[PDB]
DNA sequence: TAGAACAGGGTGTTCT
DNA sequence: AAGAACACCCTGTTCT
DNA sequence: TAGAACAGGGTGTTCT
DNA sequence: AAGAACACCCTGTTCT
């Protein structure tokens, strides 16, 4: 079963999403921090395993668009 | 003039031998030097610019290449 | 008198057939039926009152086997 | 390699010291919460994989023999 | 599960 | 000019 | 890693 | 007296 960002083998639900290891302290860090990050390319990357390094940008926006949020621990409690 | 050949930064002089910055410099004989695998995520068309450049190094590679840069030019 | 002859807590009457509180009357009863492995992690000697009956049912078991405990006493 | 204080199978070191998982959060919950446990026994009770439960008077006490405690993590920092 | 934190890779600078 | 080398940043793992 | 939280076991009560 | 059955507590796991 498979990260909903990157493909790469999922680890369990993480901010609310199926995601890997990486992509799930990725997201963290980005949104505890500043993500203001460039596309060389036309905001469409492809994120894979390999591939993921290469567009921060890209990779937060996947994030962000299969719906991880911090607060979804305390959040899918009430 | 004094802007990088590939990225477009400030270009210091000239290396292997094009008009390019110190980041390509040393970024191209690391990328002919050792390997490494670059693949671009995008179209093989990327903006290579002082920020953006980091991103995708085949590209970066790509246009260092063809802006004709060799290890040797001595 | 009124005290469980078994944990001494204040015993309601009698039960297959001794002076046995309700808590112990129905364990008794789990105890022999079901299984369970009891084993005791001191002695073989515990101390079985109102608060520690909890901590040791090989001991209890014990205690209401010797108080002459048996699920047909009618 | 085993749980310093019921020698079940030590799942990392925990409050400090090398336990099993059951032993992690029965200390955790020991220690937040009240304590007053008796011993039925002298104060030695063996504390194994099936006796564990038996006595958590004594199980407490290896906790602290063995040297748990909670603040070790940001305490094993300064 | 969420989180800390280490080591590794890549990059860009300074300095020979 | 080209190379060495340090310090930095980002990443992805382990967390006996 | 530390932490939340669920389901399972055991116990003791109330109620037939 | 004996049994059913609920609600409670403690435990040890999983956390796709
Ligand atoms: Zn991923
Ligand atoms: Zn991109
Ligand atoms: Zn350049
Ligand atoms: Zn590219
Ligand atoms: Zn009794
Ligand atoms: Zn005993
Ligand atoms: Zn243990
Ligand atoms: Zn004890």
């Amino acid at each position: 079963h498979m990260c909903l960002v990157c493909s790469d083998e999922a680890s369990g639900c993480h901010y609310g999403v199926l995601t890997c290891g990486s992509c799930k302290v990725f997201f963290k860090r980005a949104v505890e921090g500043q993500h203001n990050y460039l596309c060389a390319g036309r905001n469409d990357c492809i994120i894979d395993k390999i591939r993921r390094k290469n567009c921060p940008a890209c990779r937060y926006r996947k994030c962000l668009q299969a719906g991880m949020n911090l607060e979804a621990r305390k959040t899918k409690k009430k």
